[PDB]
Protein backbone atom coordinates (compact mmCIF):
# COMPACT_ATOMS: atom_id res chain seq x y z
CA UNK A 1 0.00 0.00 0.00
CA UNK A 2 1.29 3.41 -1.09
CA UNK A 3 2.92 5.71 1.47
CA UNK A 4 2.90 9.52 1.43
CA UNK A 5 4.73 12.38 3.05
CA UNK A 6 2.70 15.10 4.68
CA UNK A 7 4.09 18.45 3.75
CA UNK A 8 4.01 21.32 6.28
CA UNK A 9 0.92 22.65 4.45
CA UNK A 10 -1.03 19.40 5.03
CA UNK A 11 -0.73 18.14 1.42
CA UNK A 12 0.20 14.56 0.55
CA UNK A 13 3.00 13.58 -1.78
CA UNK A 14 3.82 10.02 -2.93
CA UNK A 15 6.78 8.96 -0.86
CA UNK A 16 8.77 7.73 -3.88
CA UNK A 17 9.10 9.37 -7.34
CA UNK A 18 9.59 6.47 -9.70
CA UNK A 19 9.41 8.24 -13.05
CA UNK A 20 11.90 10.88 -14.20
CA UNK A 21 12.09 12.92 -17.39
CA UNK A 22 15.73 13.94 -16.91
CA UNK A 23 17.04 10.97 -18.88
CA UNK A 24 16.54 10.63 -22.63
CA UNK A 25 17.19 8.19 -25.45
CA UNK A 26 17.55 10.12 -28.71
CA UNK A 27 19.51 8.85 -31.70
CA UNK A 28 21.18 12.04 -32.95
CA UNK A 29 24.20 14.36 -32.65
CA UNK A 30 22.17 17.22 -31.16
CA UNK A 31 20.14 15.25 -28.57
CA UNK A 32 18.87 18.57 -27.14
CA UNK A 33 16.83 19.00 -30.36
CA UNK A 34 15.34 15.53 -30.74
CA UNK A 35 12.08 14.27 -29.29
CA UNK A 36 12.54 10.97 -27.43
CA UNK A 37 9.69 8.56 -28.24
CA UNK A 38 11.34 5.97 -26.02
CA UNK A 39 10.95 8.41 -23.10
CA UNK A 40 7.28 9.22 -23.72
CA UNK A 41 6.79 5.46 -24.02
CA UNK A 42 8.40 4.54 -20.71
CA UNK A 43 6.51 7.36 -19.02
CA UNK A 44 3.18 6.43 -20.60
CA UNK A 45 3.75 2.76 -19.74
CA UNK A 46 4.56 3.85 -16.15
CA UNK A 47 1.39 5.91 -15.98
CA UNK A 48 -0.69 3.11 -17.48
CA UNK A 49 0.59 0.26 -15.38
CA UNK A 50 2.29 1.49 -12.20
CA UNK A 51 -0.28 1.13 -9.39
CA UNK A 52 -1.37 3.97 -7.12
CA UNK A 53 -0.44 7.61 -7.47
CA UNK A 54 2.53 7.91 -9.81
CA UNK A 55 4.98 10.67 -8.88
CA UNK A 56 6.79 12.11 -11.91
CA UNK A 57 9.95 14.26 -11.56
CA UNK A 58 10.16 16.90 -14.29
CA UNK A 59 12.18 20.07 -14.75
CA UNK A 60 12.26 22.92 -17.27
CA UNK A 61 16.00 22.27 -17.61
CA UNK A 62 15.48 18.72 -18.91
CA UNK A 63 13.80 20.11 -22.03
CA UNK A 64 11.53 17.05 -22.17
CA UNK A 65 8.12 18.72 -21.67
CA UNK A 66 6.88 17.58 -25.13
CA UNK A 67 7.79 13.97 -24.29
CA UNK A 68 5.98 14.20 -20.96
CA UNK A 69 3.14 16.08 -22.70
CA UNK A 70 2.74 13.29 -25.26
CA UNK A 71 2.53 10.66 -22.49
CA UNK A 72 0.13 12.73 -20.38
CA UNK A 73 -2.23 13.19 -23.31
CA UNK A 74 -2.07 9.52 -24.36
CA UNK A 75 -2.25 8.00 -20.85
CA UNK A 76 -5.45 6.50 -19.45
CA UNK A 77 -4.10 7.44 -16.04
CA UNK A 78 -6.46 10.11 -14.66
CA UNK A 79 -4.84 13.38 -13.61
CA UNK A 80 -5.49 12.88 -9.90
CA UNK A 81 -3.36 9.69 -9.90
CA UNK A 82 -0.32 11.56 -11.13
CA UNK A 83 1.92 13.73 -9.01
CA UNK A 84 3.95 16.06 -11.21
CA UNK A 85 6.99 17.78 -9.86
CA UNK A 86 8.41 20.46 -12.14
CA UNK A 87 11.35 22.82 -11.68
CA UNK A 88 12.07 26.40 -12.72
CA UNK A 89 15.46 26.44 -14.44
CA UNK A 90 17.36 29.01 -12.35
CA UNK A 91 20.86 27.73 -13.21
CA UNK A 92 20.44 27.88 -16.98
CA UNK A 93 17.90 30.51 -17.93
CA UNK A 94 15.21 29.23 -20.28
CA UNK A 95 12.34 31.44 -19.15
CA UNK A 96 12.35 34.93 -17.62
CA UNK A 97 10.82 33.97 -14.31
CA UNK A 98 8.98 31.11 -12.53
CA UNK A 99 5.53 32.28 -13.72
CA UNK A 100 6.53 32.38 -17.38
CA UNK A 101 8.31 29.03 -17.06
CA UNK A 102 5.32 27.32 -15.42
CA UNK A 103 2.94 28.88 -17.92
CA UNK A 104 5.03 27.45 -20.73
CA UNK A 105 5.23 24.08 -18.94
CA UNK A 106 1.46 23.76 -18.49
CA UNK A 107 0.96 24.65 -22.17
CA UNK A 108 3.33 21.90 -23.33
CA UNK A 109 2.32 19.37 -20.65
CA UNK A 110 -1.42 19.76 -21.27
CA UNK A 111 -2.17 20.21 -17.55
CA UNK A 112 -3.67 23.02 -15.47
CA UNK A 113 -1.29 22.80 -12.52
CA UNK A 114 1.70 20.90 -11.22
CA UNK A 115 1.59 19.18 -7.88
CA UNK A 116 5.00 20.60 -6.83
CA UNK A 117 7.06 23.47 -8.25
CA UNK A 118 10.72 23.85 -7.26
CA UNK A 119 13.35 26.47 -7.78
CA UNK A 120 15.90 24.19 -9.33
CA UNK A 121 19.10 25.80 -8.02
CA UNK A 122 20.18 28.71 -5.76
CA UNK A 123 22.89 29.70 -8.27
CA UNK A 124 20.74 32.04 -10.28
CA UNK A 125 21.93 32.47 -13.86
CA UNK A 126 23.54 35.90 -14.26
CA UNK A 127 21.16 36.40 -17.22
CA UNK A 128 18.05 36.14 -15.06
CA UNK A 129 16.52 39.53 -14.23
CA UNK A 130 15.12 38.11 -11.00
CA UNK A 131 16.85 37.09 -7.76
CA UNK A 132 15.81 34.41 -5.25
CA UNK A 133 13.50 36.65 -3.21
CA UNK A 134 11.53 37.66 -6.28
CA UNK A 135 11.69 34.09 -7.58
CA UNK A 136 10.19 32.79 -4.37
CA UNK A 137 7.41 35.41 -4.36
CA UNK A 138 6.35 34.26 -7.82
CA UNK A 139 6.17 30.66 -6.57
CA UNK A 140 4.10 31.96 -3.65
CA UNK A 141 1.61 33.42 -6.15
CA UNK A 142 1.57 30.27 -8.30
CA UNK A 143 0.75 28.42 -5.09
CA UNK A 144 -1.97 30.88 -4.08
CA UNK A 145 -3.50 30.71 -7.57
CA UNK A 146 -3.32 26.89 -7.45
CA UNK A 147 -1.10 26.50 -10.52
CA UNK A 148 1.44 24.95 -8.19
CA UNK A 149 -0.17 22.88 -5.48
CA UNK A 150 3.11 22.74 -3.57
CA UNK A 151 6.26 24.84 -3.72
CA UNK A 152 9.87 24.44 -2.76
CA UNK A 153 13.47 24.55 -3.79
CA UNK A 154 16.26 22.23 -4.82
CA UNK A 155 19.97 22.06 -4.03
CA UNK A 156 19.60 24.82 -1.46
CA UNK A 157 22.10 25.23 1.33
CA UNK A 158 21.05 26.07 4.87
CA UNK A 159 21.94 29.70 4.00
CA UNK A 160 19.79 29.64 0.83
CA UNK A 161 16.84 28.37 2.88
CA UNK A 162 17.29 31.13 5.45
CA UNK A 163 17.16 33.77 2.75
CA UNK A 164 13.87 32.22 1.68
CA UNK A 165 12.45 31.64 5.16
CA UNK A 166 13.40 35.26 5.88
CA UNK A 167 11.00 36.58 3.23
CA UNK A 168 8.61 33.64 2.98
CA UNK A 169 4.88 34.13 3.29
CA UNK A 170 4.56 30.49 2.15
CA UNK A 171 7.22 28.35 3.81
CA UNK A 172 9.06 26.18 1.18
CA UNK A 173 7.65 22.67 1.58
CA UNK A 174 10.39 20.69 -0.15
CA UNK A 175 14.14 20.90 -0.67
CA UNK A 176 15.23 18.49 -3.38
CA UNK A 177 18.89 17.52 -2.87
CA UNK A 178 21.30 14.86 -3.96
CA UNK A 179 21.16 12.29 -1.18
CA UNK A 180 22.39 8.74 -0.92
CA UNK A 181 24.45 6.58 1.47
CA UNK A 182 27.54 8.19 -0.11
CA UNK A 183 26.40 11.81 0.10
CA UNK A 184 24.42 12.13 3.26
CA UNK A 185 24.75 15.88 3.40
CA UNK A 186 24.72 17.60 0.03
CA UNK A 187 25.75 20.79 1.74
CA UNK A 188 26.84 21.18 5.41
CA UNK A 189 24.07 20.34 7.85
CA UNK A 190 21.25 20.46 5.26
CA UNK A 191 19.48 17.27 6.18
CA UNK A 192 19.22 17.99 9.91
CA UNK A 193 18.31 21.62 9.27
CA UNK A 194 15.65 20.82 6.68
CA UNK A 195 13.96 18.14 8.77
CA UNK A 196 14.02 20.36 11.89
CA UNK A 197 12.26 23.13 9.91
CA UNK A 198 9.70 20.62 8.54
CA UNK A 199 11.06 21.02 5.02
CA UNK A 200 10.70 17.68 3.26
CA UNK A 201 13.84 16.49 1.53
CA UNK A 202 13.71 14.62 -1.70
CA UNK A 203 16.80 12.64 -2.60
CA UNK A 204 17.87 12.69 -6.21
CA UNK A 205 20.23 9.99 -7.47
CA UNK A 206 19.78 7.93 -4.25
CA UNK A 207 20.94 4.86 -6.22
CA UNK A 208 24.38 6.38 -6.88
CA UNK A 209 26.21 3.53 -4.99
CA UNK A 210 24.55 1.05 -7.36
CA UNK A 211 25.42 3.07 -10.50
CA UNK A 212 28.58 1.04 -11.10
CA UNK A 213 29.45 -1.12 -8.09
CA UNK A 214 33.22 -1.39 -7.45
CA UNK A 215 35.33 -4.32 -8.61
CA UNK A 216 35.99 -5.46 -5.03
CA UNK A 217 32.22 -5.34 -4.46
CA UNK A 218 31.19 -8.05 -1.98
CA UNK A 219 34.38 -7.47 -0.05
CA UNK A 220 33.06 -3.99 0.91
CA UNK A 221 30.85 -4.06 4.09
CA UNK A 222 28.36 -1.57 2.61
CA UNK A 223 27.73 -3.87 -0.37
CA UNK A 224 27.78 -7.10 1.70
CA UNK A 225 25.15 -5.81 4.11
CA UNK A 226 22.99 -4.40 1.33
CA UNK A 227 23.15 -7.82 -0.38
CA UNK A 228 22.34 -9.46 2.98
CA UNK A 229 19.14 -7.34 3.31
CA UNK A 230 18.14 -7.95 -0.33
CA UNK A 231 18.06 -11.70 0.41
CA UNK A 232 16.37 -11.38 3.81
CA UNK A 233 13.50 -9.38 2.32
CA UNK A 234 13.72 -10.93 -1.11
CA UNK A 235 14.03 -7.53 -2.72
CA UNK A 236 16.42 -5.86 -5.11
CA UNK A 237 19.36 -3.92 -3.68
CA UNK A 238 17.88 -0.81 -5.26
CA UNK A 239 14.58 -1.38 -3.41
CA UNK A 240 16.51 -1.61 -0.09
CA UNK A 241 18.31 1.68 -0.78
CA UNK A 242 15.16 3.46 -1.90
CA UNK A 243 13.40 2.24 1.22
CA UNK A 244 16.35 3.39 3.35
CA UNK A 245 15.97 6.89 1.89
CA UNK A 246 12.33 6.78 2.98
CA UNK A 247 13.26 5.43 6.39
CA UNK A 248 15.48 8.48 6.74
CA UNK A 249 12.37 10.66 6.33
CA UNK A 250 13.42 11.66 2.83
CA UNK A 251 11.53 11.14 -0.44
CA UNK A 252 13.74 9.20 -2.89
CA UNK A 253 13.58 10.29 -6.51
CA UNK A 254 14.65 7.63 -8.95
CA UNK A 255 14.30 6.70 -12.58
CA UNK A 256 14.91 3.80 -14.91
CA UNK A 257 14.43 2.88 -18.55
CA UNK A 258 13.07 -0.48 -17.37
CA UNK A 259 9.45 -0.61 -16.32
CA UNK A 260 10.37 -3.48 -13.92
CA UNK A 261 12.65 -1.26 -11.83
CA UNK A 262 10.06 1.52 -11.85
CA UNK A 263 7.39 -0.88 -10.61
CA UNK A 264 9.92 -2.19 -8.05
CA UNK A 265 10.54 1.40 -7.01
CA UNK A 266 6.83 2.05 -6.48
CA UNK A 267 6.59 -1.17 -4.51
CA UNK A 268 9.23 -0.44 -1.80
CA UNK A 269 6.42 -0.25 0.79
CA UNK A 270 5.77 -3.92 0.33
CA UNK A 271 8.47 -4.24 3.00
CA UNK A 272 10.12 -2.42 5.90
CA UNK A 273 13.57 -2.02 7.42
CA UNK A 274 14.12 -2.20 11.18
CA UNK A 275 15.65 0.74 13.04
CA UNK A 276 19.04 -1.05 13.24
CA UNK A 277 19.13 -1.96 9.52
CA UNK A 278 18.58 1.70 8.70
CA UNK A 279 21.27 2.90 11.17
CA UNK A 280 23.71 0.35 9.76
CA UNK A 281 23.07 1.37 6.12
CA UNK A 282 23.55 4.95 7.28
CA UNK A 283 26.75 4.01 9.15
CA UNK A 284 28.34 1.81 6.46
CA UNK A 285 27.46 4.42 3.86
CA UNK A 286 29.17 7.12 5.98
CA UNK A 287 32.45 5.20 5.87
CA UNK A 288 32.42 5.62 2.10
CA UNK A 289 33.89 8.78 0.63
CA UNK A 290 31.47 11.35 -0.83
CA UNK A 291 30.12 10.49 -4.26
CA UNK A 292 28.54 13.58 -5.76
CA UNK A 293 27.02 13.45 -9.25
CA UNK A 294 25.23 16.81 -9.20
CA UNK A 295 25.97 20.53 -8.77
CA UNK A 296 29.58 19.26 -8.79
CA UNK A 297 31.32 22.54 -9.61
CA UNK A 298 29.39 24.37 -6.90
CA UNK A 299 29.40 21.91 -4.03
CA UNK A 300 32.61 19.87 -4.41
CA UNK A 301 34.05 22.28 -1.83
CA UNK A 302 31.47 20.85 0.62
CA UNK A 303 32.55 17.24 0.21
CA UNK A 304 34.50 17.27 3.50
CA UNK A 305 31.16 17.80 5.26
CA UNK A 306 28.96 15.51 3.10
CA UNK A 307 29.90 12.23 4.77
CA UNK A 308 29.90 13.28 8.42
Amino acid sequence: NQKFFTLSNGNKIPAVAVVGTGTKWAHAEETDATFSQELTDIVKLSLDTVPGIVHIDAAEMYKTYPELGAALKETKKPREEIFITDKFSSLHKISEDPKSALETALNKLGVDYVDLYLIHSPFFDKDLNIDLETAWKQLEELYKSGKAKNIGVSNFTVEDLKKVLAIAEIKPQVNQIEFSPFLQNQTPGIVEFSQKNDILLEAYSPLGPLAKKPTDADQQPFYQYLKELSEKYNKTEAQVLLLWVYKRGILPVTTSAKIERIKQAQDIFSFDLTEEEVKKITDLGLQHEPVRLWHVDFYTKYNSEAQK
